[PDB]
């Protein structure tokens, strides 16, 4: 299936001509779709241990006219087509480029040599073969134009030839044809002529003339609003499609992903009803890592083009990894990733070509550099918003991440004009640094003041590696690939719940092969936790900006202390969860401007939402000290419930979890219930790795409860290593993936499989844990039933027991007990609450 914008120069049966006193050699090379001319694609673009050299091939046009070196080449498309983009590449280097040292020194490789700056370059298009009706796309120097074509008033200056060529668009008033246009800005032409003079000789090597357009005017596109909405009513889950680091340009099959996954495979594993709230993130991973300019650019473009094309045929919306490890074409950039060889003209083209192209993703740049990734991000945010796309920046903030983003003049300007398309999500990879809660505060704060379009989460099972191993145990001396597998599945649900209640709208998980799955199947975590809770979040919109602003009495400004949250919402664990919902996330506005500037911005946002502005406090305010903060916040936000469990009430629904990450302790929540009887109480008691959603009928007679405590036991299969998997960071001979990764894949493929067929193992999820509910004070026994519950795997073992009800006629206390490992939907009916003079008081301690 063809996308609407095509390279007509490649797709059509074109005729190539030159002018009088010119020789034309190898005319086919101009429109063969090849800008790089690589020879060793079959051996990782290496001869032995060395990267193949850059050897430039191209259509040669040579002047045979005495004293006149200027040449031209014309393409006849065979009919008149709406044209939108032209890509010209000529020979880049005067002689042969050599492979030399890049960044970092001794790993990164960069081409070295003298680059050519061509002169008397012009592009003319028209519908007459002699171009007597010619229109100028580009004009530099003083080449003689066709009879009937006037010189422009505005003339371009020479540029240095580049690995990706030059990009031209159809508005001469927009940087003299170099300025990117709105989608569907076209001019009709059959004939395209390129003038060039080589500064040294009478011969120009034309490596590629790409001519991008439509079959007809009916196909010409328009950007009519955003490609997708991201907000409380339109949440988005991102799943990362990592290259397995194996690819050959021209291969028939799709790009192979980690864990025998494919782009079409991952898309087709998503339930149909959630496809409108999902995107796939194409990530180059370590594909051709450290390669010089020609190999890096060729593989960056081929990998993403192939992914985009498969996604286009399947109807999958796509994000591209724009930048990690400061690997950007900008000055000071590294070659840690082939994103170093990004061409902004190509990125623009992918938006024009692929209607399913939506987003650009940035993560983990600042460890390797500050300003280069800010310069790259500024341009890519501008490109995204031009095409109604979006940009996601994922990082943990120690106190200077957002400060550094906004300190870049170009990024600041880009955020002022395009900030509504820009989203900040946390990343708890470094769980050992207690920066999880302040990161959420910074990102919610940025959105609430109106600097960004939203905030969200990336939960990483690498968080487990930094602290824990077996259930209830510390890290020990296990291999880090073992500890990556150790995180409780329900804990991912608790994090989702916490993001949701803070008006988060983006949900992302790593490691992808554990949290989403392998071999184009769904993991236990995905099937029994992520998919179910994300469906809830799609059908029950999160708090809007209006709803969060309404409930916020105080916003902080500046670099909030990591431990500010201890004695308030909870001690930072590195796992993005809370001890209570009483205070929400607590928005902290980073250094987007002075305190006075962010204040104006926040109060003007509140005014737009039609709500009372919050008070702004500097983090250094005397009321926010260790001694004063509890009294200040307790007076602002009334207590909603009593107990050491997490609980929040949002739009009539209760949300709870046990907030212990890896210590085996029960917690309880005591909730005041709706209805005529104000003394009515529910007490919930939960063991760790459990979340719960409760909705009262309102008339006081009934209550629906969904709980989910799904957890696979890894103690024997992963940590004891019962099947003798090789857990190392090393490659085995002839393998292209390290043993640690292979063992994770094999674990997910053989030993931890949902509906495990013959010869594979059901997940180790059959040990049930007790939840107890106490309802007081009642006149008679209530009725409890399981409306729906999690069904057994192929081993036939139950994931829940029938609930047991005990009613004491003397006290009027109903105790309801159930054992689960997974989810159940309970319906409690026949509730008749009477006055309880002993009802737990919903108040703070004296
Ligand atoms: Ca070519
Ligand atoms: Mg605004
Ligand atoms: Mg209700
Ligand atoms: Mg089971």
């Amino acid at each position: 299936k063809a996308p609407p914008l095509v390279n007509l120069a490649e797709e059509k049966d074109v005729k190539v001509t030159v002018g009088e006193n010119m020789d034309l050699k190898n005319a086919d090379l101009l429109t063969d779709g090849d800008k790089y001319y690589l020879q060793h694609d079959a051996t990782g673009n290496k001869e032995g241990n060395n990267w193949e050299n850059y050897q430039e091939q191209g259509t040669e046009v040579t002047s045979t006219a005495e004293g006149k070196n200027g040449v031209w080449v014309q393409v006849d498309l065979g009919a008149s087509y709406p044209l939108e983009v032209i890509n010209l590449k000529r020979q880049v280097y005067d002689g042969q480029a050599t492979i030399g040292n890049g960044n970092p020194s001794g790993q990164g490789k960069r081409l070295k040599g003298t680059k050519i700056s061509y002169k008397n370059t012009a592009i003319v298009i028209g519908n007459e073969e002699d171009l007597s009706d010619g229109q100028i796309v580009y004009y530099e120097g003083n080449p003689t134009l066709p009879d009937g074509v006037k010189q422009p008033e505005n003339v371009s200056k020479p540029y240095e030839e580049a690995m990706g060529g030059q990009w031209f668009y159809m508005d001469y008033a927009n940087k003299n044809g170099l300025g990117a246009t709105e989608l569907g800005t076209t001019k009709e032409a059959r004939y395209i002529r390129v003038y060039t003079e080589n500064p040294k000789g009478a011969a120009v090597k034309f490596m590629e003339l790409g001519i991008y357009g439509y079959e007809n005017e009916q196909d010409v596109q328009s950007q009519d609003g955003p490609r997708r909405v991201i907000d409380n009513e339109h949440p988005m889950m991102i799943a990362t499609a990592y290259s397995n680091d194996v690819y050959e340009i021209g291969q028939e099959e799709g790009p192979e992903l980690q864990g025998s996954n494919t782009v079409d495979g991952r898309w087709n594993a998503i339930p149909d009803d959630l496809k409108e709230n999902n995107v796939l993130l194409l990530h180059t991973n370590n594909l051709r890592q450290f390669a010089p300019d020609h190999i890096g650019q060729a593989y960056l473009q081929a990998f993403h083009e192939h992914g985009l094309q498969i996604a286009y045929e399947q109807g999958a919306p796509i994000m591209l990894l724009g930048l990690t490890a400061a690997a950007t074409p900008e000055n000071g950039g590294t070659q840690y990733n082939i994103t170093a060889d990004m061409d902004y003209g190509w990125l623009d083209l992918m938006y024009r070509m692929y209607p399913n192209m939506q987003g650009v993703f940035n993560t983990e740049n600042f460890w390797a550099g500050i300003h280069p990734p800010c310069e790259g991000s500024a341009k890519m945010l501008e490109i995204a918003d031009r095409f109604g796309g979006f940009f996601v920046w994922s990082d943990q903030d120690h106190g200077s991440t957002v400060t550094n983003i906004v300190s870049n003049a170009n990024m600041k300007k880009a955020l002022e004009k395009h900030g509504d398309a820009f989203y900040l999500i946390y990343k708890n990879t470094s769980s050992n640094q207690p920066d999880d809660l302040k990161t959420s505060s910074f990102f919610q704060g940025s959105w609430l003041a109106g600097y960004t379009g939203g905030w969200g989460m990336l939960s990483d099972t690498w968080a487990w590696d930094k602290q824990f191993s077996k259930l209830w145990q510390g890290a020990g001396s296990y291999n880090n690939w073992q500890r990556l597998c150790g995180e409780p599945e329900a804990l991912l649900g608790m994090q989702m719940m916490s993001t949701y209640l803070g008006g988060g709208v983006i949900y992302t998980f790593e490691f992808p092969e554990i949290v989403y799955g392998t071999s184009n199947t769904n993991s236990p975590a995905n099937t029994h936790v992520l998919t179910e809770l994300f469906r809830y979040i799609v059908n029950h919109p999160a708090p809007s900006k209006k709803e969060i602003m309404e409930e916020t009495k105080a916003v902080l400004y500046g670099n909030v202390s990591s431990d500010f949250y201890s004695g308030l919402s909870g001690k930072p664990t590195g796992f993005q969860i809370y001890e209570t919902g009483r205070y929400g996330i607590i928005p902290v506005i980073p250094t987007w401007g002075t305190r006075a500037e962010v204040t104006k911005k926040l109060i003007q946002e509140a005014d737009k939402l039609g709500v009372t502005p919050p008070n702004v406090l500097d983090v250094k305010d005397k009321n926010l000290s260790g001694q004063a903060k509890q009294k200040y916040f307790k007076d602002l936000y009334p207590i909603e419930y009593v107990g050491n469990a997490f609980a929040d009430k949002w739009e009539g629904t209760w949300y709870l979890y046990n907030n212990k990450v890896n210590t085996n302790e029960k917690q309880h929540a005591i909730l005041p219930l709706e209805g005529e009887e104000e003394s009515a109480r529910l007490k919930v008691e939960m063991e760790p790795h459990e979340f719960m959603i409760m909705n009262e009928s309102g008339d006081g007679t009934a209550m629906d409860i969904t709980l989910n405590n799904y957890r696979v036991n890894k103690d024997e299969i992963i940590f004891d290593n019962k099947f003798g998997l090789t857990w190392t960071g090393d490659f085995s001979p002839g393998q292209t993936t390290i043993n640690g990764k292979l063992s994770v894949y094999k674990y997910m493929d053989e030993y931890n499989v949902v509906n495990a067929p013959e010869g594979k193992l059901s997940p180790e999820d059959n040990e049930l844990r007790t939840t107890t509910f106490e309802l007081t004070k009642l006149a008679k026994e209530p009725k409890v039933q399981v409306v729906k519950g999690q069904q057994p795997d192929t081993d036939g073992q139950p994931q829940y027991t029938e609930p047991k009800v005990e009613f004491n006629e003397e006290t009027g206390k109903a105790v309801i007990t159930i054992q689960t490992n997974g989810w159940v939907d309970l319906s409690i009916t026949g509730l008749e609450f009477v006055y309880d003079e002993n009802a737990q008081k919903i108040e703070d301690e004296p």
